[PDB]
């Protein structure tokens, strides 16, 4: 196949890209590497890291650049400049939350999980609840009736946070409904069921 | 008057945006706020954070989204899909280095500065030295002859690292020369010399 996505055998940074491809029914090689095999191939990647998307003869690293490239190719980058900017801004906010999440996961899970759930996460989710409402009253997708790459990133971030704290979206009905809407899309429903059956690790250290 | 960039009175995340605006002769209000004034206006921003670009009636937060929007608007976004993807990838790499840099600056300057300079920074710069060479043999700008938004980000990242370690580019001829080339652009030369004579801090904690 012409698309190949190389990453570790976890959800991590690649999962929104996987979700984009699965939902759009773009067939790809999901190339999942063992942690010990990475050293021998790391020099092949431009910053020594994954994920990497091979798109025909093009080798593209950096998850955000991969997503935006696919978005342009498949018309999921908004319909005008303002929409393009908005989904970019939204998606960058999602990345900020993921940074806070991964710092807690990898550096301080045993002591910072509880405080993160109680004192950090609610205020961060509230920013998205308010933002999501700006188009289509937040009752469909980030841009309203048309899907964009930012929807896959937000879906994943809400999903991993619900694993972490099953009740984190209780006070956020728009985010809760958005999450379920995205999970109900036929190709994602099937994919997420298989992902759960295999208990795919969210992170590289087994914590979630 | 049609642009206002609101950020703290440091270089930080805003500086590549300032550099883009100045060098492209885009007039803007450089709205540099005091740290104690931010608490009172925090809720006006979509993620409670700066920088913010007011572009006419549009309010755009997230430094990467801001710079990508300006690049589209002023045709500094590459001339085809591969170029646009490439500069995105390159610029995201620059941001990754900045994350390493700021973590050290804000969380462990006294214990981690020397190990950063000796044992992290050189391998990170080597990645950029190799990558720079893929277009124009890396002997002009990131895309070869045409400037792009990524050039401003690479320039600022190289400059702040040269403040940290004056000798860091000695053994990277392409990056060294790129830095020389960018600093000699007349609008940047004027702006940067005024900034540095005014002792504008790189970071918010007085370390650099
Ligand atoms: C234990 C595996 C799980 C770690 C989770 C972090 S994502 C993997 C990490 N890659 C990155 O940090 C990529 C960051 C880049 N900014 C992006 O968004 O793609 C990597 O290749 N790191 C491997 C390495 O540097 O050796
Ligand atoms: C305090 C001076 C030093 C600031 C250095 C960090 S940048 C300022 C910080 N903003 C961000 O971290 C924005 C990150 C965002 N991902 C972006 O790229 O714009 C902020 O508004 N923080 C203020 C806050 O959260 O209250």
């Amino acid at each position: 196949m012409s698309y190949k996505l190389t990453y570790f055998s976890i959800r991590g940074l690649a999962e929104p890209i996987r979700l984009f491809l699965v939902d759009q029914d773009i067939k790809f090689i999901d190339d999942r590497i063992a942690k010990d095999d990475f050293s021998s191939i790391k020099s092949q990647f431009q910053f020594g890291q994954l994920p990497c998307l091979y798109d025909g003869d093009q080798q593209i690293v950096q998850s955000g650049a991969i997503l935006r490239h696919l978005a342009r190719k498949y018309n999921l980058n908004g319909e005008n400049e303002m929409e393009t900017t908005y989904i970019d801004m939204f998606c960058e906010g999602v990345r900020d939350l993921h940074v806070k999440y991964t710092r807690m996961i990898y550096m301080a899970y045993e002591t910072e999980k509880d405080p993160y759930i109680k004192s950090i996460l609610p205020g961060e989710l509230a920013k998205f609840e308010k933002l999501l409402a700006t188009r289509g009253n937040g009752r469909n997708l980030i841009l309203g009736d048309k899907i964009s790459y930012a929807d896959y990133a937000l879906f994943e971030e809400l999903d991993v946070h619900q694993i972490l704290d099953p009740h984190c979206l209780d006070k956020f009905p728009l985010l809760k409904v958005f999450h379920q809407r995205m999970k109900d899309r036929p190709k994602l429903k099937e994919y997420c069921e298989k992902r759960d059956a295999a208990k795919v690790p969210v992170n590289g250290n087994g914590k979630q």
